[PDB]
């Protein structure tokens, strides 16, 4: 329904296993587009496609572009904690609308 935190460790390839993004038009927010099955985020299973990424390691990401945020996460050595809003909307539709087209995302 609402926000939370989830701290995940990066795998051997420096990856949590999510693709953070959003569409082209102006949007105040970044969104988990896709979770990859063989990855720490998937094994943890707290987060889902649809959820909003609101912060990284106790630091809000509001204003930052998809790449800046990916950089921040790519740069954290070891464990990374991800601040999110688990959205209310039926999560299939949150995943369906985020399927495309013209959804730009960065994989981390």
């Amino acid at each position: 329904g609402v926000p939370g935190k989830v701290t995940l460790q990066k795998d051997a390839q420096n990856l949590i296993g999510i693709s953070i993004g959003g569409g082209a038009q102006y949007c105040p927010g970044l969104y988990i587009v896709q979770v990859f099955d063989n990855t720490p985020a998937a094994l943890d299973g707290t987060v889902a496609a649809g959820d909003e990424i609101t912060g990284v390691n106790g630091r809000s990401i509001k204003g930052k572009t998809k790449v800046e945020v990916a950089k921040m996460i790519q740069e954290v050595k070891g464990e990374v904690t991800i601040h999110y809003n688990k959205l209310q909307a039926d999560p299939k539709q949150l995943e369906v609308l985020f399927n495309g087209p013209g959804i730009e995302s960065v994989k981390i």
